[PDB]
């Protein structure tokens, strides 16, 4: 059937999954086939001369190449109806923030002009957000109506565009913020480290910033529920007055095990969070009740807080003893009305496991999401068991074969990769 360029752009909300829950509605027609997803492209916002500050907010914008039985007039109407589906208000102020915009950018070599769908798209040439990635899916593609055109220059000309690392692909990757001492590096009048290292998850492609205030070093100073939620809501309230200029707004989740915590943080700050990631599910009852409330995401960990090392898990029953004790969180989860597209699971390497343990589960986690039918979360970053290392390597061997090991669980197409590096 014919071929269409999709543009697809967003500038509110939760952008990534904005982009993706068009490209899934796309997908899940019978009569459409995605046959390439371009890259994410980063830009400011090409307002209007006299428009309020409120609206100047970065794009994230993209474009996917289909082939479809639809005739255009006939994918018009279905782009609208997903525009709808996603929550966009089709009568808003011109020129306002949106969840989505969805663009018929070209159709071959089709040239359509009518009042109400013109193809190629008539400010194609003069939008890099819709030419570049037009252009990553077409290479040699000339506008029909000027074909002498070089595109490639004329993209040139128009510049004001980021390619960014983030991508629409299956893994995401979840950059560690970790908020306790071991990253303490304040200087006389500065605190902004953490703002060089939130530049840097940005844009190495972190789609996911996890931030948390526990230290992983055996017996930390253990820290008041006043203290984590203080350092959380620093450094939220530092991420709000950021949103609107970094080149990509990462989605949020909040790493705490405290559903105290939980609570005043959403209260809070709901509408910048994305997900939960629980670091020891005690009191899931209650968690469940406050998960369900906010609509948010929530990760399961195997963490049943043993201290006794003789006690950690054999690799034998590991695979019925994680299974099972996940199994018993989720249906929880389920029976206080959440969503179970809205949960992940987390083995959690570094809780009570024999090395020996977290490599065979590792080696078996698509069993394990398909036993417990659940997406999966992977935290391999700098642990030596599921890395096959020696406990006492360097950060620079850690983050080598973390890397190697990322590369490996994304061809896998693991829902979410957790990192300190990308
Ligand atoms: C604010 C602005 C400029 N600032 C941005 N800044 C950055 N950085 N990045 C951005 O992405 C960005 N976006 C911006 C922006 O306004 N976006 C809206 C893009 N789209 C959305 C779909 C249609 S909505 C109106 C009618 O157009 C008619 N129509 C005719 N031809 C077509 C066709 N080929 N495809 C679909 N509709 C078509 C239908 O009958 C529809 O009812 C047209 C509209 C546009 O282009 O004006
Ligand atoms: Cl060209
Ligand atoms: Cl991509
Ligand atoms: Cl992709």
């Amino acid at each position: 059937g014919m071929q269409y360029i999709i543009g697809i752009g967003t500038n509110i909300g939760f952008t990534i999954e904005n982009i993706h829950l068009a490209i899934t509605a796309l997908e899940s027609q019978q009569n459409i086939r995605i046959i390439r997803k371009a890259s994410l492209y980063s830009s400011k916002a090409v307002l209007k001369e006299d428009a309020p500050k409120e609206w100047d907010i970065r794009f994230l914008n993209t474009a996917v190449k289909i082939s479809s039985s639809l005739k255009p007039d006939e994918l018009l109407v279905l782009l609208k109806d997903i525009e709808l589906k996603i929550g966009r208000d089709l009568n808003a102020p011109a020129w306002s923030p949106r969840v989505i915009d969805l663009d018929i950018l070209a159709a071959e070599d089709l040239i359509l002009e009518t009042d109400k769908l013109t193809i190629p798209h008539k400010e194609l040439i003069n939008r890099s957000f819709a030419l570049a990635p037009l252009l990553e899916l077409s290479k040699g593609w000339h506008h029909p109506k000027y074909v002498e055109w070089d595109l490639n220059i004329r993209l040139k000309e128009l510049g004001e565009i980021v390619k960014l690392k983030q991508t629409l692909a299956n893994t995401i990757r979840m950059g560690i913020v970790n908020l306790s001492n071991q990253s303490f590096s304040d200087g006389n009048f500065d605190d902004n480290q953490r703002k060089l290292n939130l530049d840097e998850l940005i844009q190495s492609g972190a789609e996911i910033i996890d931030i948390g205030a526990e230290s992983t070093k055996p017996d930390a100073k253990p820290i008041s529920i006043e203290e984590e939620f203080n350092k959380l809501d620093e450094f939220l309230e530092y991420f709000k007055s950021q949103l609107a200029n970094l080149i990509y707004k990462p989605l949020v989740s909040i790493d705490t095990r405290k559903l105290e915590v939980m609570q005043k943080i959403l209260a809070k700050h709901h509408d910048i969070i994305w997900m939960i990631n629980d670091v020891e599910c005690n009191n899931i009852e209650q968690k469940a009740q406050l998960i369900a409330k906010y609509n948010k995401k929530y990760v399961i960990i195997h963490n049943l807080g043993i201290t006794d090392r003789n006690q950690y898990l054999d690799k034998e029953n590991a695979i019925d003893n994680v299974c099972d004790y996940i199994e018993q969180k989720k249906q929880i989860l389920l029976k206080h009305g959440i969503a179970q597209q809205n949960i992940y699971f987390d083995i959690g390497f570094g809780f009570g496991k024999k090395s020996d343990t977290a490599r065979y589960l590792l080696e078996n986690i698509i069993e394990i999401k398909r036993r417990l039918e659940l997406k999966a979360l992977v935290g391999h970053s700098r642990k030596p068991s599921v890395l096959g290392l020696a406990k006492d390597s360097n950060l620079a061997t850690l983050d080598r074969a973390t890397r190697e090991l990322s590369r490996k669980l994304e061809k896998l197409d693991i829902d979410i990769i957790r990192v300190h590096k990308i």
